[PDB]
C-alpha cells in the first residue's frame, strides 16, 4: 500500500486499540499496525522527493520506523500475553514516535 | 503457516544470508524471516500441546519469539541502511536464540 494507506491503518487501529476492551482486539490492532508499519518502512514521503536514499533526512525517516516497529512489537508481545491494560498504554507512550516524524516530514 | 513452515522460511533464509552479496537479498530474506517468526508467536509446538497458554513453558516459549522478532528487526535495519557485513553479523548472533529454544522445544 501506499504511505497514507498505511497511515489510516496505523491512525483507525491506535483507535481501536484505545477504545478496546479485551487482548484479542489489542492483539489483532497491533497486528494490522505492525504490518502497515513494516510496509511504509521503505516508502519516500512527498516532503523527501528531491532527496537522495542515502541523504540524512532519509536516514532519519526510515530510523522513525525501526523505532516505531519495535515499540508495536513490544505492546503486541504485552497484548500476547494478556495485558490489555499496559498494552494500552504503550500505544499511548508510541504516539510520541508518530508526533515526531510528522513534526519534521508530514 | 503451521511451525514447521515457518522455521525452513527461518532456516532457507539465514542461509540466504550468510552468503549474500549486496543489501537488496539481505533485507529480502530478514523481511521474510520478519514475518515467519510473526506467524509462528502464537504457535504451540508438539512437545507443549498438554500446557497451559498461560503455563510457564508457553510464556518461556513466546517470549523466545519476541527475542528473535527484535533481533531480526535490528539486523532489518542494519540492512535497509545498507550495512550488509554488520547485518550479516547481526544474524550470526541470532543463531544463539534459535539454538536455545531449540535446546528445551524442539
Ligand atoms: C502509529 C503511529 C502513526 C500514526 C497513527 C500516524 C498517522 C498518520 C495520519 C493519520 C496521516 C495522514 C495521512 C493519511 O493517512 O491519509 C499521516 C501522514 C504521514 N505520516 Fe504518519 N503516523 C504514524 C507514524 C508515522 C511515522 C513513524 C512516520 C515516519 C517515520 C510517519 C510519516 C508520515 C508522513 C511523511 C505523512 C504525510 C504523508 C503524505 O502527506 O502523503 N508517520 N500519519
Ligand atoms: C532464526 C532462528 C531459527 C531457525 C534458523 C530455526 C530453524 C528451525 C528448523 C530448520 C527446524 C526444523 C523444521 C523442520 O524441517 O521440521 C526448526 C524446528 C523448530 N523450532 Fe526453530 N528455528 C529458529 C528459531 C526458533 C525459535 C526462537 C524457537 C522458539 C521460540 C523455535 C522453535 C522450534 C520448534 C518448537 C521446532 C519443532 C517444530 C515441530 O516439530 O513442529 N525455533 N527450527
Amino acid at each position: 500500500a501506499d504511505l497514507e494507506d498505511n497511515m489510516e491503518t496505523l491512525n483507525d487501529n491506535l483507535k481501536v486499540i484505545e477504545k478496546a476492551d479485551n487482548a484479542a482486539q489489542v492483539k489483532d490492532a497491533l497486528t494490522k499496525m505492525a504490518a502497515a508499519a513494516a510496509d511504509a518502512w521503505s516508502a519516500t514521503p512527498p516532503k523527501l522527493e528531491d532527496k537522495s536514499p542515502d541523504s540524512p533526512e532519509m536516514h532519519d525517516f526510515r530510523h522513525g520506523f525501526w523505532i516505531l516497529i519495535g515499540q508495536i512489537h513490544d505492546a503486541l508481545h504485552l497484548a500476547n500475553e494478556g495485558k490489555v491494560k499496559e498494552a494500552q498504554a504503550a500505544a499511548e507512550q508510541l504516539k510520541t514516535t508518530c508526533n515526531a516524524c510528522h513534526q519534521k516530514y508530514r
